C-alpha cells in the first residue's frame, strides 16, 4: 500500500476503451474492476484504488453513473486521474512452514479462520477477510483451488494483500461473478 496519492495518464486504446469500472463508496470513487491488457492495467491501476481526481475534478460524492459519464465525454487523448493507492486495503507478510503452510483456511477467496502456531497467526491474519491479491498478483474471483495453486508455486515468503468482507461485498456488488473470473487482470505486472 504506497503511502498516498499518484498521478496517472491514461490514453484510450483503439476501441476509446480505458478498462475500468468504478464504485461509490462513502462519497469516494473506487476501482470496482481492471480489464486486462487495458490503457488502465498499463499505467497500473488496482482494484480497491480510489480515484480523487479526474481531469483535475474532485471525485467527492459523485454517482457511479457520474464518474462512468464522466469517462465518456474526455477527450481520452489524455485523462489525469489522481489515485490513493488501495485506502481499504492493508498487506501481510507470512513464511511457509515445512510441511508448505502459511496457516489459514478460505472459502470463496475469504479467511475463514486462522490455524494453531502458524506464520497466519504470528502475523495477526484476520477472519472475515477477502483476499484481494497474493505476491502482488490480484486473484479476485479465480477459484478457490486457483488461489491455493499461486500459494503452493510461490516462494517460502508470501505476501498476501486483504480487505474486510463487509467493503469487498459493497465494491463487487453489482458485478457479474463472469467478468470477475472472465475479464479482471490477474496478470503480473509489466516492466
Amino acid at each position: 500500500i504506497k503511502q498516498g496519492i499518484r498521478e496517472v495518464i491514461l490514453c484510450k486504446d483503439q476501441d476509446g476503451k480505458i478498462g475500468l469500472r468504478l464504485k461509490s463508496i462513502d462519497n469516494g470513487i473506487f476501482v470496482q474492476l481492471v480489464q486486462a491488457n487495458s490503457p488502465a492495467s498499463l499505467v497500473g491501476l488496482r482494484f480497491g484504488d480510489q480515484v480523487l481526481q479526474i481531469n483535475g475534478e474532485n471525485c467527492a460524492g459523485w454517482s457511479s453513473d457520474k464518474a462512468h459519464k464522466v469517462l465518456k465525454q474526455a477527450f481520452g487523448e489524455k485523462i489525469t486521474m489522481t489515485i490513493r493507492d488501495r485506502p481499504f486495503e492493508r498487506t501481510i507478510t507470512m513464511h511457509k512452514d515445512s510441511t508448505g503452510h502459511v496457516g489459514f483456511i478460505f472459502k470463496n477467496g475469504k479467511i475463514t479462520s486462522i490455524v494453531k502456531d502458524s506464520s497466519a497467526a504470528r502475523n495477526g491474519l484476520l477472519t472475515e477477510h477477502n483476499i484481494c491479491e497474493i505476491n502482488g498478483q490480484n486473484v479476485i474471483g479465480l477459484k478457490d483451488s486457483q488461489i491455493a495453486d499461486i500459494l503452493s508455486t510461490s516462494g517460502t515468503v508470501v505476501t498476501i494483500t486483504i480487505m474486510p468482507a463487509f467493503i469487498f461485498e459493497h465494491i463487487i456488488k453489482r458485478m457479474a461473478p463472469s467478468i470477475m473470473k472472465s475479464l479482471m487482470d490477474h496478470t503480473i505486472p509489466e516492466v
